[PDB]
DNA sequence: ATATATATATATATATATATATATATATATATATATATATATATATATATATATATATATATATATATATATATATATATATATATATATATATATATATA
């Protein structure tokens, strides 16, 4: 009972500035955040270690093929992206679609290099189409 | 008449706390007149070096607190578009049971 009725751009801000208004009080934002905290390291400890390692490996596939600069920032994205998607709903033919999505996505939107994108799928997948 | 605590009249001696007239000496706290030296706290005239707290002119690197231009990922507080489920505080359509005013 959270999506049922249509929501206009007054209701929403109405809702979203009282809610904002009421976090930024200090007994509200303090125990909100204490109460928390452990739920958020322990998601933080489980999560974030599968992006890093993506990160240190496409680095370091990326140094072998020249890329330098914000260039380096388009095959990380990608490989993070589909991280993600390893991480959602794990590896199978649904993977293969949103591997074979992504990268068009990312070849007709922003101009990446195929080669270069198989690469990455390969370092992080094990082969170019994932499969 | 004797012992004690005091004030006197008359000269003198001894010990102590002070003020003088006369010159000199010693130790201490100071202010001066005349040059010089030593240690200490500062302000200057002239260049230079060292350590420290800052502001600059010119490029670059490192750590920290923030704002961006560009796509992406992770944790957190929210508002949405679409259907579905769980827990909680409510109001209803329909009959029924239990506890309470």
């Amino acid at each position: 009972a959270k999506g049922r009725t249509p929501r206009s751009f007054s209701q929403r801000y109405g809702k979203w500035n009282a809610k904002f208004t009421a976090f930024s009080n200090p007994t509200v934002a303090s125990t909100i955040l204490t109460n928390v905290a452990p739920i958020a390291q322990g998601n933080f400890q489980t999560n974030v270690p599968k992006f890093t390692s993506v990160n240190e490996q496409v680095s370091a596939v990326l140094t072998q093929y020249g890329v330098t600069g914000p260039s380096r920032a388009i095959y990380q994205g990608y490989g993070l992206k589909v991280a993600r998607a390893l991480n959602r709903i794990g590896a199978g033919p649904a993977l293969t679609n949103m591997v074979a999505g992504l990268k068009a996505y990312y070849v007709s939107a922003y101009g990446a290099n195929p080669e270069i994108l198989d690469a990455v799928t390969n370092i992080i997948l094990g082969s170019p189409t994932g499969y």
